[PDB]
């Protein structure tokens, strides 16, 4: 009778986690930025480290009584400069947000300027991609050359294609910039050495470690210079956080241990040997992708030669159980609530064990509806083949670890 | 249990471990630990982590929320419950993402906040007298004389009933808005124990873990159906991304115990034993900032003494009582030293403590106080604490 407790005390919730849980078990999750995260990493998040207020970094607590939260702490710190190969580690920020709040913070002033991608505290200017859903690289630079910001920033949700870091630091050298990569969307990429590494190219990295590295939510900073480790670590404490939350910090180096094992390399390759099966498909099935196809874990579709839109492509496939998201293209010409685009990924089916022969039946579903999107009876239909499909891969007995 | 655990990564889960035990030997005494109920670690470690929710229930940039659209909703509405008002965000990752949100909200970088002493804003402060309270007709001239856009009430270490309507005629005068964050005081003020900040304060902040006995988290509070507007924006997507929904849960259990006859009966004793110890340390001859408490707190102050907090947290430390160093009115010391002690009973009283063991170990404090160099009194106090403690275990594991 696990969590017998909370099913006695609090019903309603208890009964709502299993039902979310039933949703991840019956559905197929193709949202790019999602995944299933450990049962180890999950046992350690529901632990008695809540009661732990640990401010300050380990060996320089404001409290006594941290001896084992600062081993727990040094052993995240220790595994994350292992796994990125890298001299500093801050594993305290609470989410992707706050770790880049910290690096704003320690590298450049309010009212700076920020030179960002996009597809008051500080001046934000954008560069996107071209409509061949690529980055062009010059624009980039002539962006750079006329704005003159401070710091350059490079990381996005929904590109498909390997970010040119050493492209990004050549620009950021021409201008005297900071250039931070923010590898949230790749990270579990990048370890693997499934994309190229941000290193030695941004003067300072942030990720977070659930969507690609499959550990617990929440932000990690690294970064290679003692001066800039020091900034970061006064940025995010005192600065942006108070103590941090040393469950996560613990699950965060239970995901890390499995990042470093030759069993994570596996599972990489797999994301991207996925996300190969699922862009061919589609092409073959004669569906435009932006960049067409990927180097990574995502594909992102053009619905601009088709009669629907990237909100209708997204509720049909949401109909057949499938989870994805609308998302703007580029040569838009729809509302951005509406868009006329839908990016899909494969981390997440990777995790639970669908391999090619899965990516190939599961992409010409999604064509089917597709190329039929408004046949309801369709969706019905494939909604039960693919609960029958994925009841072979069902990675949780349970909802609460 | 947690086998899967102890068989794939055999240091975590040790460490863990050793960390229940700390908790289980030692003497809490922090005025802001607490321990989180085993039903709200439950949900803590589940599979919501899995979900990312960016927006708010029923406006989410992602489908598929239907369920946690429901837990989050839950959340909201046993929040505001709780503090009797008509909004809630309970998105905030932490106090501090609470606050930065509050600020976000209501004033601009660069504007002028007052908020009380022991880059984005300017920042000033009013602080406490000699008598250890809160002087209010000068708090009133700060306030006039540097005309910040935002006065913030709150504070870590002060014992005594904060005069929520006088700091709002304050920010009236001068136009501004008050903000109390009540992280320090919030579960004695859902039980009655302590005023409620509403309807003085247009915002009030808190955190779920130290007094409310959730989980670590921050959450947000208004009457104002304008400000929520701004609340909610700020925290999404001005400082956050996608909130922690395993912990939104755990807010709500939480909430769930907060709001039952149970909690009254905690919040209640945690200031009578709160009562023990100040009465006990002042017949003990020690001098308490205030002369007292209202509160769950009580602040000793060694300025009479040849010894600093420093010295007396680390004698505290070794004879096994968790407490912290802290300055105090008057304070002739660095603050990396000071002269003043703070201990709260709110962590010692979820584990059982009532008015016999909270005279025990205020009697040991004073004894260790009144001989701070004395290293075999503190180790056999230690020994005596431990069996004390022993007789009062809340958690028979460590991951729940």
């Amino acid at each position: 009778s696990n969590a017998m407790s909370l099913e006695m005390f609090d019903k309603e919730i208890f009964d709502l986690t299993n039902k979310e849980l039933e949703r991840q078990c019956e559905g197929l999750e193709m949202i790019a930025s999602e995944n299933f995260t450990l049962p180890e990493v999950m046992e350690v998040m529901g632990s008695i480290l809540t009661n732990k207020y640990a401010e300050g970094y380990p060996g320089k607590r404001y409290y006594g009584g941290c001896e084992f939260v600062d081993e727990i702490e040094t052993l995240a710190i220790e595994r994350c400069k292992k796994l990125f190969n890298c001299k500093f580690a801050n594993v305290q920020p609470n989410s992707g947000s706050q770790a880049n709040q910290g690096v704003y913070a320690a590298l450049i002033n309010p009212g700076d300027k920020i030179l960002g991608m996009d597809l008051k505290m500080y001046e934000s200017c954008f560069y996107g991609v071209e409509l061949d859903g690529r980055i062009d690289y010059e624009k980039v630079r002539e962006i750079a050359k006329k704005e003159k910001p401070k710091l350059i920033v490079c990381g996005a949700s929904a590109y498909a294609r390997v970010i040119d870091f050493a492209k990004f630091r050549e620009i950021a050298d021409e201008i005297g910039a900071y250039l931070f990569a923010d590898i949230a969307h790749i990270a579990g990429l990048v370890v693997a050495g499934e994309h190229p590494s941000p290193f030695p190219y941004a003067h300072v990295v942030s990720s977070t470690t659930h969507k690609t590295l499959r550990g617990p939510r929440g932000g990690i900073i690294m970064t290679n210079d003692e001066e800039l480790a020091k900034k970061i670590n006064s940025a995010i404490f005192p600065g942006i956080q108070g103590g941090p939350l040393m469950h996560v910090i613990a699950a965060k180096a239970v995901g890390f241990k499995f990042n470093l094992s030759d069993e994570w390399k596996v599972y990489a390759k797999q994301v991207r040997t996925n996300a190969q099966v699922l862009a061919n498909v589609l092409m073959d099935r004669k569906f435009k992708l932006v960049s067409d196809g990927t180097d990574n874990h995502l594909v992102l579709m053009s619905f601009l030669d088709r009669e629907f839109s990237g909100k209708d492509a997204d509720l049909a496939l949401g109909n057949a159980g499938i989870t994805a998201n609308k998302n703007t293209v580029p040569g838009e010409i729809r509302s951005p609530f509406i868009t006329s685009g839908l990016r899909l990924g494969t981390p997440a089916l990777t995790a639970r064990g669908f391999k090619e022969k899965e990516m190939e039946i599961v992409s010409n579903y999604i064509a089917d509806i597709l190329d039929d999107v408004n046949n309801e009876k369709l969706q019905e239909n494939i909604k039960q083949e693919l609960k029958k499909l994925a009841s072979n891969f069902i990675i949780y007995e349970r909802a609460m670890f």
